DNA sequence: TATTATTACC
């Protein structure tokens, strides 16, 4: 993963399998996370997919967060604050939260 | 980065 790590990531996870829910519902919780929300939402193509930002505890490199997610989730660096992924991933009203955003 | 996709924060 070469030197891409960090601690505050967003994913995607494109038509989620029921193994890619236990992952994130495995890996979603205050042991992992400050914070972390996930939203199951559809764009216009009607996709499901789930919507989700970590701010984790400990550095992850994204090989390694690729496998607790359940190896399918498109993954990046998060550039917005944990407010605005508060509100982004919630945007659909059917999601998971954990903790409280971090200032 | 790893990965499925038009979803992906700022
Ligand atoms: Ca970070
Ligand atoms: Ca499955
Ligand atoms: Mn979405």
């Amino acid at each position: 993963s070469g030197n891409y790590s960090y601690k505050r990531w967003v994913f995607t996870i494109n038509n989620p399998t029921f193994e890619d829910y236990v992952h994130v519902l495995e890996f979603c919780t205050l042991d992992n996370c400050k914070f972390a929300i996930v939203g199951e939402e559809k764009g216009a193509n009607g996709t499901p997919h789930l919507q989700g930002f970590l701010n984790l505890r400990s550095n992850a490199r994204a090989a390694a967060l690729e496998e607790s997610l359940g190896g399918r989730a498109w993954l990046s660096r998060a550039r917005g604050s944990d407010e605005d992924n508060e509100e982004f991933c919630a945007k659909e009203s059917t999601y998971l939260r954990v903790g409280e955003p971090v200032s």
